[PDB]
Formats: C-alpha cells, sequence, structure tokens
C-alpha cells in the first residue's frame, strides 16, 4: 500500500538529451535518430526577444553556427529546419540509444514525467498535470529549455512537451514536440498570461478512489446526486464540469470499491461545501487533481514497462 | 522557479534490477559486478515465514534453487551466502551497466529516491524520507521486495536502502545494503510496531526557505528566539530538537534569503502555535518535512549530475 506522487523511470530518455549551443546561448535538447530538437528560441540574442523574425533569424545561419554535445563527443550538424517553434537540428551520428518513441499532443488533465535538465545532463525527474489552461506548475531554473516530458506505454516513450519558458506568475509554459504551443502563447519576451485555472474535477474523484483502496474513508456518506446537480455545485468552486466520458473513465476505480461514481460524487459534493476540518486525506489538507484515474490504477495495481 | 518533490534520475539503477526466483517466491534483486543482493527472505515458504531459521533453510539450498533473470538473459549462480538479512548471489556474468557506487547507512531525516520494481522491471520513481522512526512512507505492491532507495552524488550512486516488507500500519520497512535493517525490525512474518513518528524540524525550517525563495513571505515577523525556547515549543508538537549542527547546516539558505535561522524558527514557532489559517505554502495547506537542506539547494539552484 501508500501512494505517491510516482515519476516514471527516466532511463530511456537520459540517453536523448544533448546540449545545444548557438553563440552565447546554450540550453537541452532531443535527440532521437539523427534529429536534434529543441527550441527555436536558442537563435535569439537579447536584441531579437521583444520580437523576433525566426525566419530572418534562421536564414542568417549556417550549420556550423550550432554546437551540440552529447556527453564528450561533439555531434556535426549537417542541416537544420524549422517546423513551427521548435528547430530540427539533422546530424551526421543517429542516436545509439533512441528508444521506441512517438510524438503526442495531449489534452488538459493529463500527466506526465518531467526530466528537468541543465546543459544537457539530467538533473531531476517529477510529475506534473497540464493545467486547464495550458500551463505546468513546473521547477525549471535557467538553462532548462528543452527539457522534456513524457509519459510510457509498456515499451514506448511518447513524449509530450518540450519546455520553453516561464510565465511571470511563476508557472510554465511549452509545446508538444511537433512545435505547437499549449495554449494562447507564443515564443517571444513579452509579458503573457494564462487564463484562469480550474480544478480537475476528474482526477479529485480518481484521488478519492486511492484513498478508499489506501483505507481512508471517513469524507465518505449514503446519499447520492446527479450529474447535473454535482456540476451546479462544482462551478460554484472552480470546478471542471464532470462529463459521461469521465464517469464511465472511473468505472474501473468504481468496481473495484464498490461505491459508485455518483457517490463519490456526493461526497465530494460534501468537501467542497464543509471544508475537511482539520483532517487529511492521503497525507493531504487539500484536494489533489495531479492524478488521473489511469495513474491510480497504475500505482494501486502495479503495472511495469519493458 | 518552482518547487517539486524531485526524485533523481534512475536510469543507472534501472540497469542493476534484475529477478530473482527461489521456488515459488519472485522478487527484485540488485545486479552489481557479479554479484545480485536481494532480501533473504526470499528462501522462505509459507510455513517458515512465522519464525524461520535462515540458517538451516540456506544450507538446505543448492545454487540451482536460484533463477536470476535480466530481462531475457538466465543469469548462473555459481555461489551464495549470506550477510546479515540479505542474500548475496555470486553470478557468472559481470553486469556490463554496474554505475560507479557504494553502500550508505543513511540517518533518520535523510531523503532518497525509490526504484519501485515488480519481477525485474522498474514501474516508476518516488523521493521519500527516513522518519524517525526508522520506517519509510512509501508505495509498495505484492512484488517490491527487492526494490532500492538510492541518490545521486556527482557520478556516484549511493544504494541506502533494500526494501523488506510492509508494517501492518502502511509504512515499510528494509535494510541498508549490508542486510542490517534500519530500527528494530526483523525479517519474520509476525506482527511488529514502529515507535513513534516525530516531525523533522531541520526539514520544515529548510522548506519554508525554500517557499521564501519562491515568493511566499506571508508567515515571516520580525520576531527572534533562542534554540533553547523554540526546542521548548517544538518538543510539544511532536517535533525533532533543533541542534547548532542543525543550524549552520541550514547557512546557506539563510544567506541566499538573508532571513537569521533563528529569526525563520520564531516563524515557525508562531505557525506550531497558530496554526496556518486556511493558507497554504508551497501549495501545502500542511508543514512539510520531507525536504533535507540540501534538496532545497539542488531544486533552487539547479545541480546536475554525470
Ligand atoms: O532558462 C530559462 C528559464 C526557463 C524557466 O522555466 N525558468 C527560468 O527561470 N528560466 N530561460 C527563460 C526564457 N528564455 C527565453 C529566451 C528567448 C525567448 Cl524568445 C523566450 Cl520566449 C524565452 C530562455 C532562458
Ligand atoms: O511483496 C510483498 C509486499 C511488500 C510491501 O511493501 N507491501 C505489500 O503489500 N507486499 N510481500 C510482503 C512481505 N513478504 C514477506 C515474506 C517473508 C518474510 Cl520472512 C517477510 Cl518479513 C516478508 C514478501 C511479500
Amino acid at each position: 500500500s501508500g501512494f505517491r506522487k510516482m515519476a516514471f523511470p527516466s532511463g530511456k530518455v537520459e540517453g536523448c538529451m544533448v546540449q545545444v549551443t548557438c553563440g552565447t546561448t546554450t540550453l537541452n535538447g532531443l535527440w532521437l535518430d539523427d534529429v536534434v530538437y529543441c527550441p527555436r528560441h536558442v537563435i535569439c540574442t537579447s536584441e531579437d526577444m521583444l520580437n523576433p523574425n525566426y525566419e530572418d533569424l534562421l536564414i542568417r545561419k549556417s550549420n556550423h553556427n550550432f554546437l551540440v554535445q552529447a556527453g564528450n563527443v561533439q555531434l556535426r550538424v549537417i542541416g537544420h529546419s524549422m517546423q513551427n517553434c521548435v528547430l530540427k537540428l539533422k546530424v551526421d551520428t543517429a542516436n545509439p540509444k533512441t528508444p521506441k518513441y512517438k510524438f503526442v499532443r495531449i489534452q488538459p488533465g493529463q500527466t506526465f514525467s518531467v526530466l528537468a535538465c541543465y546543459n544537457g545532463s539530467p538533473s531531476g525527474v517529477y510529475q506534473c498535470a497540464m493545467r486547464p489552461n495550458f500551463t505546468i506548475k513546473g521547477s525549471f531554473l535557467n538553462g532548462s529549455c528543452g527539457s522534456v516530458g513524457f509519459n510510457i506505454d509498456y515499451d514506448c516513450v511518447s513524449f509530450c512537451y518540450m519546455h520553453h519558458m516561464e510565465l511571470p506568475t511563476g508557472v510554465h509554459a511549452g509545446t508538444d514536440l511537433e512545435g505547437n504551443f499549449y495554449g494562447p502563447f507564443v515564443d517571444r519576451q513579452t509579458a503573457q498570461a494564462a487564463g484562469t485555472d480550474t480544478t480537475i474535477t476528474v482526477n479529485v474523484l480518481a484521488w478519492l478512489y486511492a484513498a478508499v483502496i489506501n483505507g481512508d474513508r471517513w469524507f465518505l456518506n449514503r446519499f447520492t446526486t446527479t450529474l447535473n446537480d454535482f456540476n451546479l455545485v462544482a462551478m460554484k468552486y472552480n470546478y471542471e464540469p464532470l462529463t459521461q466520458d469521465h464517469v464511465d473513465i472511473l468505472g474501473p476505480l468504481s468496481a473495484q470499491t464498490g461505491i459508485a461514481v455518483l457517490d463519490m460524487c456526493a461526497s465530494l459534493k460534501e468537501l467542497l461545501q464543509n471544508g475537511m476540518n482539520g483532517r487529511t486525506i492521503l497525507g493531504s489538507a487539500l484536494l489533489e487533481d495531479e492524478f488521473t484515474p489511469f495513474d491510480v490504477v497504475r500505482q494501486c495495481s502495479g503495472v511495469t514497462f519493458q
């Protein structure tokens, strides 16, 4: 038993991280096959940041302007191209450690592991969720651009995020691996603001189920409610509305514990209106929303990867 | 910026995990050089558990009774010996992925990363602390015995824990890599109880400093206190007393923020006596004690490993 904010083993990704330098700027890159992916803002200087024209900036660059380092080994950049907000540097050597992978663009509410890097060197790994406002609450210091977020399905590493910048409020914004930003953000150093964030209802529910699985039942009751009655209350507290798709997804957890989704919703309804009264659930004094129903199953059933 | 419960990259450890089978029992093992380490309780059966005589049990075993699997490859056990509570299986092949490592026995209050495994396959990684009562609040399911805890210093993996069992209260107990249990526990399936747990004062302080570094200052005040006056209060709330060694260790963080340790202690004193009043620090409604002063520096300064 037990319940921790578990990240995926980072081994397969560690071998793909490299250092990319362009002029005075150095950040991280992702080496898969013979291509290195990194944020395109690596080609900007102090003056270009406020409002860069990446097309002009890139055309004024030659392959030799890009220094790519894989530990001690230097990679030769034999070509370069831009795909949206990421730069793709063709190198002469194919990464022999390239795992089976794919690129996926995730939806808000989904979670993934982040491998924070600096100078192409992995510093740590942590779990987090894509907030409804398309930002993530990460932990990044100067030099972390290029760090990636991923998930693991059996033997395939699914990359879903590349780190680009930090917003004034301290939250982070980035893109998928095809260079499309998550959210209404652009890679310019202009002051940008994220929309208002909401709580991920379906995740809080999955977490209450984990609590029940781990012996914490104090918040349960005999009542029930309807999807309509619940949503009315949820919206008053900045919670995402709950859909029928959410209800089905929570099925496996409902079966395992024998508590119907709508029953659990009525308990959540009470928690929102009456607070926790100095009580805790799974060691927390707040309702947690960064665990998806799948994360709960995984940790309460023990699924492994190859 | 940002502050997350960061674990170390697990890559170097992933390559050392193997599956160990003895009869009907299968658990995880750690393969370093030509030796595989695993809990010695892998040689017990249903009847031996209540009160096993490991000496007799081991002498009745032959090398061929131990099946060691490294993925698809089977390892030949050419010898075996017992060192306290761990079994050491000499194999014919030396792990080519053996990293630079060492074994260290940690003190309560220190943190480390746990790589949870099942059938020799890494499932996830998470950070945790050795509680003052010699248990850890982990997340382990059946088949997790043999999973290890470690830290990373530059390029050296320091192993400090091997998972052995779960206590009735849901917390976990294990040994160092030399087989000595942490705490007054023994590898028998008899009902055992951990002593009362206390809060790690020095860690809560390091965490308040992280909060200050991240813009959360609401809990600060102008007051100060003396180590003596603080401890008097701390003990009334089940907090470890604070020593002068703790004060010096917190030095780097004090300098960086410009807030004296004893000033921070007076703020903590207030928090214990007046509660947080529905406020949060770094996203938490409770005082967190699983971040050491070193973990805070690392994450608020960005140290990497090779
Ligand atoms: O390394 C960090 C960083 C990342 C982070 O998450 N937190 C933090 O403190 N620093 N930066 C800040 C963003 N910068 C940047 C340069 C040009 C453009 Cl055009 C844009 Cl959009 C951004 C690169 C360096
Ligand atoms: O795999 C788990 C396990 C670990 C955990 O942390 N949580 C959980 O639910 N299961 N076990 C429980 C402990 N068991 C055991 C056998 C013989 C002896 Cl002599 C002792 Cl001491 C222990 C081995 C299998």
